[PDB]
């Protein structure tokens, strides 16, 4: 079983080739592991660096919109996952145009690359975002795309380059949409580690808008263990929502960062709200709930705990980063 | 350190602010900064939005003609940088009067209320436009005070008060006089914003009776610094010149930003000259050298260059203010 992962050495990525290297997915054999990632300001060998002398890895510093590389490292290759991408609002606002070459064109030479080399299943890894804004209830894999930054778009347009792939050439391939992950690895620039190292700093907390914006979290642990149920039996062709349950204002949210830490209001910060800023996100997750068995096991007062140690005692890792 | 800054959501101001914050001049200790600023038609929120949630800063919405206000905004100040003013030498023209009220009335105010303050030191801000026009050479800091536009008086009247404050009172008031500054956040009111801006929108540019009229450019992020080593080691009542260097006609100048914008000469207009224009300033700045060591440090072809990208990339901060 020769997998290849691709953004490997990102936040999920990296967490689900640990956890597949570690034995966490027994039904998904895992002989050989490829990684493919370019290395952006988001990649990081260091998030690979306790499986490194795994003699199952092999990490590859490429790119997915490198046609050449791929037709020659996907051969033999029996399923992909695809993490690699630009995955940040923020950035997607202020430079637009690397979204659309890295998650649409570089996942569309991905898929033709895959049936190139008769590559037999794909899981892409997507986004509740693609959805747009939800005042009132939660989202369905049926849902409307309506996706309202370039960030989003990206995505959605790589969704449907997924299912073109799918509908014209026969190729396996699977989707699934998650809200916010959290946990050990996540790069600086997101809510959460940005908010908890500035508090270990000393620093304030810019709190876009009023704060009432609302987001689901799932710890990446959940998430990636949904993508591989997913991966080892979803169907061709499928959308899956993974979700993690857990609905908070950004406002709630950094308050209970501030208990967590010691700290109180005083650090936080009202700042310009982010353009276009959606303001809630909710999925519903029956779909693979009653198709595979998937349902979130990490609590999120636990999970969060965890995180928040993590970074504690992490300092070395994330202190370059910002 | 405490440091009050007037005019700080200004252009000139905001870069000095902005500059101090991110660490520019170590030798100038702020570890408190207050900027006080009215909002004007030049004063703007957002030039200041990239350290909003700097824990050292403290923005003040309100007017240096405030003296109940001053008197509490002083208290511990160690220090002013003082940049609030009317600065438009077509608006002195058009409504004289708020310029004396703001730069010699507003100047006044502060200096006596930073004597009932016990403030250490001020850096008062000042132009070379007191000095009126110079056909050859270059005017030093003994020239003589023969400003020709409301404006130009205004400032050379708010310069003669900072004498008094010092002479009379001992207040430690240092004078600093430049030349036209450039850079990015400036009001698109003044020349090379205007005209950049106009070709953006592909509109003309209403260039001055012939364009013979000649001016000296420093970018402003040199101005900034050459008042932080006035601020850190200048002495109690001495004046300094702060140059750039680059003398242009106006007529030369516009040849240059048509060119960086790939434009022509047709999208130029003669219009009526300002009444009682200013042929030409030039500025000697060998005290400052010599004394402060002082010398600029942006080359115009650079710091243009950056300045007409800036507009470029910046539309939805000029657009607003046209
Ligand atoms: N972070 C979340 O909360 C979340 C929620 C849902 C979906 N997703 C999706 O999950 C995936 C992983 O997100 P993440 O948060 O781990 O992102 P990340 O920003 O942590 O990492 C992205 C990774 O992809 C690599 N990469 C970027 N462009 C590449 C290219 N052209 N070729 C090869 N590698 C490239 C980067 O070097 C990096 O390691 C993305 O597709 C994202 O859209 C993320
Ligand atoms: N722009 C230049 O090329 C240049 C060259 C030499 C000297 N100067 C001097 O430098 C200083 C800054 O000029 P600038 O170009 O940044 O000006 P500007 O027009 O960009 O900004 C002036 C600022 O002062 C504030 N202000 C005006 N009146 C006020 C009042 N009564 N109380 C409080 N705040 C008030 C405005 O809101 C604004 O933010 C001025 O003193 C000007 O005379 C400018
Ligand atoms: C970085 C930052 C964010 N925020 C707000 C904006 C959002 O409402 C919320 C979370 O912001 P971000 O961490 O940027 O995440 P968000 O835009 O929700 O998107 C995340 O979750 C998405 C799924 O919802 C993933 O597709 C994205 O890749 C992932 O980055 O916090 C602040 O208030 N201040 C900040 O400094
Ligand atoms: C706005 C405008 C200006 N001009 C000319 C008039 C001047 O000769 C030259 C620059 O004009 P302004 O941008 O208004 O700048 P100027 O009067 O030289 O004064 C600037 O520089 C001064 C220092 O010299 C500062 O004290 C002033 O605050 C600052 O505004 O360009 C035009 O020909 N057309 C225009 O539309």
């Amino acid at each position: 079983m020769r997998l290849l992962v691709t953004g490997g050495a990102g936040f999920i990525g990296s967490h689900f080739v640990r956890q597949l290297l570690a034995g966490a997915y027994p039904d998904v054999p895992a002989d050989e592991v490829i990684v493919l990632d370019s290395l952006t300001y988001a990649g990081n060998r260091a998030n690979l660096a306790p499986v490194d002398a795994d003699p199952r890895l092999r990490f590859v510093h490429g790119d997915i919109r490198d046609a050449g590389l791929l037709a020659r490292e996907l051969r033999g290759v029996d399923a992909i996952v695809h993490f690699a991408a630009e995955s940040h609002v923020d950035r997607s606002i202020a430079g637009a145009s690397v979204f659309t070459e890295t998650n649409v064109q570089g996942t569309q030479t991905l898929l033709q690359c895959a049936v190139d080399a008769g590559v037999g299943r794909v899981v892409h890894v997507s986004t509740n975002q693609v959805y747009g804004s939800i005042d009132s209830g939660s989202w369905t894999e049926s849902s409307p795309l309506e996706p309202n930054s370039p960030y989003a778009a990206s995505k959605a347009g790589s969704d449907l380059v997924a299912r073109a792939y799918h509908r014209t050439y026969g190729l396996d391939v699977r989707i699934t949409r998650c809200c916010n992950n959290y946990g050990p690895y996540q790069h600086p620039e997101k809510l959460i580690p940005l908010f908890v190292t500035n508090l270990l700093d000393g620093g304030t907390l810019p709190l876009y808008g009023d704060g009432a914006n609302v987001r689901e979290w799932v710890h990446t642990d959940d998430h990636c263990r949904g993508i591989a149920l997913v991966l080892a039996g979803g169907r061709a062709g499928e959308i899956y929502h993974i979700g993690g349950g857990l609905e908070l204002t950004n406002r709630e949210l950094t308050g209970i960062l501030l208990d967590s830490l010691g700290a109180d209001w005083s650090s936080v910060r009202k700042v310009a709200d982010r353009k276009g800023h959606d303001l809630r996100y909710s999925l519903d997750g029956g779909k693979i709930e009653r198709e595979l068995g998937y349902r979130p096991q990490v609590s999120f007062a636990d999970g969060l705990a965890r995180t928040v140690r993590w970074y504690r005692e992490n300092r070395g890792w994330w202190e370059p980063l910002k």
